């Protein structure tokens, strides 16, 4: 008797993937109000935020502006690598000298984000964040691996993006200090239309800490997260941070200048493999609305990540990695 | 092999949850015709209901007009508490002034909700509703047992929210004379995309029927029923009585003023929880079409009711709550 | 461990019920072509149809006019009955004056529709159908069956309608010569929404003919059919002929008047049990695009039924009511 | 036990259908980057492909133009076959003076069909496709039969369209140098909504790849791939090139005019069963937004493919069909 859904083989379809709006979270027996819960959780092994969000290493949300603004608010900003290798250890020094706040920065793969990547270290960076669509890619592995033999002691070495167990595993082998979700998910993301490619973000974060959590290492959840609550659904997928970029590309810290349309305010906001941005691009240039400054977007988000920690009878982010979820149908939405 | 939408718990995706829209009630042999049905059902132990409505503890929905209206429809009001106590208490007196009318109040946790609850029982209240977003916290199961052991034979006392078994097993446990489901279903909340938390609604009565039942004790469905056949639903999913809002907010009894809009007619509806009602808001504020007076929406929705009554060959709300769904799939709406 | 969707009952959600947009009809090997396919097939048990196609019992869809077209197009009409029993005897004899023509004629329950019976049984109609929104009442069954032990092997007994295949068998065992199938389906019904009832129609034919086939009794296939393919998939789902409102209430032969709208052409179309048909209504007042000519209409939906009977290998009716089917999921749409 | 959809038959519903929409590749360990995947594919048995791409024989599709600037860019068009027989032949001569380019040509079933196919292989064409909504017809297998025995090592022969592995099994062995796959699912197609008669397309394929595949007989998807996402997916689940209607009718080299509308361009894209093009049509007539030169079509289809092939680690095709997919919900789109 065939599959179901076709052929002879019970792995062509391997999985079936669910992503934030097919899950929320239940209730559950309580002593936590949202005022009393602790919302601290790791970034990588050894760091630890406040407050367990990271803004995305894109050249429409953060530059030292943003990264100040973040690590102002308990978590931390990832500079993008759309700039000169000068400019961008510039915005690492600016950031420092604003207080030893904590900052982390991106780069790429291959003998310019090495030397990138070096000048960052010297200027004081505290997480390199090596940033690619596909880290099981065997180039994105063997940078992660040189970096952390290199630097590994003095810098950590965040390593992204995947969405399976066996990526996961694979960047936890070449030694990163976190790992980064998310093949598909983002909203500026054109991936599924273009190559066909992705993981739904609840599953690849279900499957990731599968590998990640046995191993002491962080996962952090990155794209798709449209509102407060699919923070909580992350974190409760056993994902210790999350990274933001179209909910925080609105902000006033955010690079980029008001565009006053129809009495409406909006900022660009635009994938980093769009075209503006680099061909086959897998990113479009787009606009979200002004949302104010970043501090207020950050206390609507953390005061919804707080009622949900209330909920699920969580007082920190540890026992909210352990909190279930119910499915939902379409008719659910 | 990993459960199919990720990691190596196959409890971590607890439910899968269904919604009014989600299922209908199965046709089956029937000497029941519509107008020889009896509607009447528990509301809780002690207190009976001739028409299985009670209108929301919210400050657009349910005043003293409200509850006069609707007690002498044959079902009941409950005051909302975003008022001093005194004017509460008041109405309550206005209430039962109007031939011994039954009524409840809603009233919160802490001290002030306790003066609160001692001047309504005072006035003369039938119900106490202790009135929450999250039942399943310590406090407001301490606050219901508090209340039960001081006042429970001269008043009935409800706890509510809950969205699971074991969160009715534990309000039964304290001694509710009635546990009231939902949390996420509301028309105005938005606790489902602040918080990522909830449970679709017929799964939670089912849930919260499979606790209460047995132990005696009537449950309330309360929020997200859109239309007079979602009643029937929720009666038949196992709750005895149903709470509106917004199918009642619409009403001249309402609170508020009417809006005209284009020729058109509103009134104000909004949660308790909005920013007008009281910070991280978990309801809107909006409007819904005006409806006209409520003994007439009373007589509709009772009509589809008994509809369902004689489709399902349920001479009582008993019989109905046996009665029997079909899923239907996304293409079925 | 309780059913994944809630409580401890697992026939408490009883059916997964699909309906015509959750199927499609899986091509099969061949020697048929349209135009050499025969799509004759049994109304009842005494009564063949060259065209496997009834018009809805409703007073914008069938009155003397409707009932000879489709008649002549190898069809049937089913006379409503929303007028006074002298003059629906009279519109049967106007159909069976025009060639011997096959006609049938809509009755309730109760005295008035027995007289009623018996003046359509005098003026020569050749099917009555007994004309109901629930066969599964006791009262329904009594009318077939002392319809059918009065005047049955002068006239043919169609009962209907139910949703299941215990009413179905019900209706078989009060002598039933067909059975018609739909609660819940057609296009200006409410029942869904209002009494929160009904049955997806595929499940309901499947379940139907699962009583039906094995007593040799036919069923009809009866509402939301909205397009020629829906036809077919009722036919292979077990149905012997199908019924239709919408589908033909658009053309020229229906009761009621071209209506003229922003240069476009309209005509009323309204359920039986709408307002202005007969108060809890259980359907709406509509309209529908003009289609012209009834023939025409008949040739497009033909056309399509033998497109499906080529497609599946299917000769007969007979064998396409063995064809297979696939499901398909919301993206299928 | 019922069947949870009705019935007592397990098998009347067979299947569960995907379609493109309803699942994603998962990305793989990998040493491919874009650039350095290989793209090539057999068409036939005997005929491979630069580029695994062939434009739909239609009439607003391909003529000599698009055929030639197919073949140019690495695929290969089919020349449609609703033009006279001398003329059809004659374009066949123009693509192959054209520098030797491949070319193919669609022909139906029948002795008109037949002196057709002669007058094309005499002017020297590669393929001939036996260009039908139905192969599992016995006078379509006769036919690809018919050809394969006559002018079987002179020319290859494909045949289609087929949606099963019965389908596909007995085109193998009627002897088919390539299966194609598809009945329903083109844009244009109405075939779905006419008879009710479709299968979704990755299901098709899986299952046409379940026979074709052994038999080492290339398979052809054709019909409803929207983005170069697809051609991956289509890929994937074992076919060996796609072929393309929609995405290729908008270019230069599309038979046709440009349609100037606000601004925007538009060209005429229509089903060949549409009633233009030919009576019960299973095609529409419609437009599509113009898109420029063919060459930089291809090159973003081919850009999106071998993106797909880097993340999922697939240096060839042949190693693409072996890769893997997620299912989606609608919560995913
Ligand atoms: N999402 C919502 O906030 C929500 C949901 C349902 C009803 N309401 C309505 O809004 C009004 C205020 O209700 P409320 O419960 O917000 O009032 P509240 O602030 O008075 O809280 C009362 C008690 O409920 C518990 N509680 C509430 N939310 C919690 C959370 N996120 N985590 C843990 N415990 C929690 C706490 O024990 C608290 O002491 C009421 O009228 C109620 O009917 C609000
Ligand atoms: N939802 C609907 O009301 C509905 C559904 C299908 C067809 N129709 C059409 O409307 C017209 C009136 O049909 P009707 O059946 O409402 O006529 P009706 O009022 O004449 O009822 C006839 C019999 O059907 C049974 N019945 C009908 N609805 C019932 C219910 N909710 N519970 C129990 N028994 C019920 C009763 O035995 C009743 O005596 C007919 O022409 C029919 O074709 C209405
Ligand atoms: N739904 C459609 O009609 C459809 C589907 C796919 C492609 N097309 C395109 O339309 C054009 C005409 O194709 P066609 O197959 O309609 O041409 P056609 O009328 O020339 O039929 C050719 C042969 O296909 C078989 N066939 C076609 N439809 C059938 C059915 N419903 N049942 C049984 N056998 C059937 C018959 O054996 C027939 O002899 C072609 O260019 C084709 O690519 C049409
Ligand atoms: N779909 C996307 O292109 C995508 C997805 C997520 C993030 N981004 C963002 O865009 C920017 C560029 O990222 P990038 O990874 O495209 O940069 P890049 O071109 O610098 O590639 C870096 C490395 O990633 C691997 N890689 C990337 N895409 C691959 C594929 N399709 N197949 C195999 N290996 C692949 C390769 O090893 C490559 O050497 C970054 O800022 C990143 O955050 C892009
Ligand atoms: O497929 C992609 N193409 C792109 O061009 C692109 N740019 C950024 N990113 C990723 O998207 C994340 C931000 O997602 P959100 O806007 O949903 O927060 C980011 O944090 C990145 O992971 C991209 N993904
Ligand atoms: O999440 C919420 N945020 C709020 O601000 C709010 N206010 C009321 N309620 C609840 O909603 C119920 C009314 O629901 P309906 O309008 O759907 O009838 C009510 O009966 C309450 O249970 C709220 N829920
Ligand atoms: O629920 C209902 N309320 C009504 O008022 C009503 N009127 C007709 N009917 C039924 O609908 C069928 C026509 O359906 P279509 O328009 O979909 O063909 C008809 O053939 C009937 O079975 C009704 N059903
Ligand atoms: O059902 C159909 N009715 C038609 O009139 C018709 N014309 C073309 N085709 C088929 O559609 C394919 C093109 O599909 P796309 O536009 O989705 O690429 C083509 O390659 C054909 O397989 C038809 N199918």
């Amino acid at each position: 008797d065939p599959v179901p859904t076709g052929g002879d083989d019970p792995h062509k379809v391997a999985m079936l993937g669910l992503t934030f709006d097919d899950v929320l979270l239940l209730p559950a027996a309580s002593d936590v109000v949202p005022a009393t819960a602790d919302t601290s959780s790791q970034l990588t092994k050894k760091i630890r935020l406040k407050v367990p969000l990271v803004s995305s290493a894109m050249d429409t949300v953060t530059e030292s502006r943003m990264a100040i603004a973040m690590a102002r608010a308990g978590g931390m900003g990832v500079l993008h690598r759309n700039l000169p290798v000068a400019e961008q250890a510039g915005q690492v020094e600016m950031v420092k000298r604003s207080g030893g706040l904590l900052v982390g920065a991106a780069v790429g793969v291959g003998g310019d984000a090495w030397v990138r990547a070096m000048m960052l270290v010297d200027a004081g960076v505290d997480v390199l964040v090596v940033d690619t669509a596909h880290a099981h890619n065997r180039l994105v592995l063997d940078m992660v691996g040189k970096l952390k033999s290199e630097v590994g002691d003095r810098v950590e070495v965040v390593g992204g993006n995947v969405a399976t167990r066996s990526a996961a595993a694979a960047l936890v082998d070449a030694g990163a200090d976190a790992v980064k979700v998310g093949v598909g998910p983002g909203s500026i993301c054109t991936t599924r239309v273009v190559a066909g490619v992705g993981a739904p973000q609840i599953t690849a974060i279900l499957e990731a800490v599968a590998a990640c959590r046995p191993a002491g290492v962080p996962v952090i959840a990155d794209g798709g997260l449209q509102y407060s609550g699919d923070i909580a659904k992350a974190l409760a997928a056993g994902a210790s941070t999350a990274m933001l970029g179209s909910l925080l590309a609105g902000t006033a810290e955010a690079p980029g200048e008001l565009i006053f349309v129809n009495g409406k305010q909006y900022k660009s906001y635009r994938g980093m493999g769009s075209l503006g941005a680099m061909l086959v691009p897998e990113g479009i240039e787009g606009r979200v609305p002004f949302r104010g400054p970043l501090s207020s977007v950050i206390h609507q988000l953390t005061g919804g990540l707080r009622a949900a920690m209330g909920y699920t009878g969580s007082p920190t982010i540890e026992v909210l990695q352990q909190a279930q979820f119910v499915r939902i149908t379409p008719a659910g939405l």
